């Protein structure tokens, strides 16, 4: 593939994009700063401006940058940290349409995106900002950046964001859960893997007594889901999953207890959030199912 | 006038509007909740729903209510406090187009509004929310509510908001300042009053050594203005004033020192913010003037 080609365009492109920013002085974000999109010409020779390269000519589209500065800021992501782990350390591909990549240090993921979505996102931002500034504990994905790359005619949109499941805490059981059932078992291929990413039925089968939760924790979660749903609902959004990482242990995640009885650090985050019908009540439905499902079956009190 | 008539429609209308709310349980505010507007029919007989009255038939339009609940919440305004001081204590008129009214307890003001404006406002809200959640120390007006009343054919839009200058701290000198000069002297009529509301030139005349400020305070203000301007700018907004209340003293305001040398508690807030051209650069201009003017002439460091 022209993949390594892209991997570069990213690290070349962002480093510029962001350093570019740390010139311009800080300022609050405005309803404008969302719609904006900046481009940068990256020739294989390279101006005294866009230099370097020998990799394959492109332009680097940076999106709503002042907004994403704000978001990083609020998610506590120092630019040098961001630039480093992302740009000065080789990017590593992944099996899963939509191609993922990962930071050498397992902190950051990179989905690609249907232009359909990328545009939706832009529109979401204000809505995002609001939820973010209100449900401080939201489960929604932490969107650190949005960028497009132009490879000849071709165009690649990508989003950068928090890996929910770092190598650090090693995950034993791993589930992608929706509250639905059609094809909601992990493919033969998938099950032939490490701590492979399961699914509703596999959970339901392999874990029918549930994930037990100390009342108070069960609430924080419950309410904070019910909040995230109500957002997503409102944005006519569907197919989202709760990604869950259980870790039996023989500190930056959730405390649980077992069907047997072992203590547990669990890790979650709602995902795949950009496909938006944007029927009349259908998302409103998918939210309630997702809700009842996680907050009744997948996690339970006492 | 049919004024006392209106005074009622308000207190009758809000009390319903808000109690109406304290049923529905709390929830984060969504980009939707801004656009919404609820109405309530208030007959002079009155349903078992909208009852009471003998005052003159009307409807009570309540605006973006979940947003304004949020705002009150964030400005720390407990509904019982709000309802009481506003609805269970006679409203008091005022001289100043645009009719003001005041809470018996001097906490709240009520401007009326050109439909032109009221609509602008709605649009501002998201923008408002952002600034509010970012410049915690903004000088912008604290908008507690927006309501319209329908008196026969007639329609009255009103906004409720923080009185910047309560009876509590008695204000000695009082200025309305813009950074302009045309008609920027206080009318003969006006000067024949208590601590009458002056203006640029009167300030410039009666106070040419300025309002002195302990470095650190001068900054908090300076930066926080420069922020508010940049918002307002962005909303293509003009004719705003800085309302200033100086109090010589022989604690909820700003510390200053004098041309002579007396200690001072000063009180400010940007106002008259809804008239929006919404020329190319003109607001951007009016902001910089307003800026330089307050942060150079009206307040100065050391
Ligand atoms: N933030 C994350 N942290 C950890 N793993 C993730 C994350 N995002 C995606 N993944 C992995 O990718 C899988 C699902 O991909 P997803 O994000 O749903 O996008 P997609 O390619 O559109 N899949 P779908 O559209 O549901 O078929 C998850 O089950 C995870 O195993
Ligand atoms: N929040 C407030 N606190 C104290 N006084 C206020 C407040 N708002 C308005 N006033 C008084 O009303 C005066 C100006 O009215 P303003 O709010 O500018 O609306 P307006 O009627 O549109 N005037 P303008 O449009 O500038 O001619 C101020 O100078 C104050 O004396
Ligand atoms: O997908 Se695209 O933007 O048409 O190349
Ligand atoms: O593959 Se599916 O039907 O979205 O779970
Ligand atoms: O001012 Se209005 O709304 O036309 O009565
Ligand atoms: O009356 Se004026 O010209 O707006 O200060
Ligand atoms: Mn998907
Ligand atoms: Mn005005």
């Amino acid at each position: 593939t022209t993949s390594s080609a892209l991997k570069g365009a990213i690290q070349l492109g962002i480093t510029h994009s962001v350093g570019s920013l740390s010139q311009k002085p800080e300022r609050d974000v405005l309803m404008q700063d969302f719609e904006v999109v900046e481009s940068i010409f990256f020739p294989s020779q390279g101006s005294s401006s866009t230099p370097g390269h020998h990799h394959g000519d492109f332009k680097f589209k940076t999106y709503a940058p002042i907004a994403f500065r704000y978001f990083r800021e609020m998610f506590g992501i120092r630019p040098d940290d961001y630039l480093y782990s992302l740009c000065n350390e080789p990017l590593i591909e992944l099996s899963n349409g939509s191609l993922f990549y990962v930071s050498s240090d397992d902190e950051f993921i990179i989905k690609t995106v249907q232009h359909k979505e990328a545009e939706f996102l832009q529109t979401l931002l204000p809505g995002y900002f609001m939820n973010l500034n209100q449900n401080m504990r939201t489960l929604l994905p932490k969107f650190y950046g949005l960028y497009c790359v132009q490879a000849d005619g071709k165009n690649i949109r990508i989003v950068v964001m928090n890996n929910l499941l770092p190598r650090a805490v090693p995950m034993h059981l791993k589930f992608d859960l929706k509250g639905s059932t059609y094809k909601r078992r992990a493919s033969p291929k998938e099950r032939s893997k490490g701590v492979p990413t399961y699914k509703d039925l596999d959970f339901m089968q392999d874990m029918p007594e549930g994930i037990l939760l100390e009342n108070d924790h069960y609430t924080a979660l419950s309410r904070t889901m019910q909040r995230d749903c109500r957002v997503l609902q409102s944005f006519k959004i569907m197919d989202y999953s709760l990604l869950v990482g259980i870790h039996i242990l023989h500190m930056g995640g959730i405390p649980a207890f077992n069907s047997k009885g072992e203590r547990l650090l669990v890790f979650i985050g709602i995902i795949d959030i950009l496909q938006s019908y944007r029927s009349v009540h259908r998302p409103s439905f998918y939210a309630d199912r997702f809700q009842k499902f996680m907050c009744s079956t997948v996690f339970r009190k006492s």
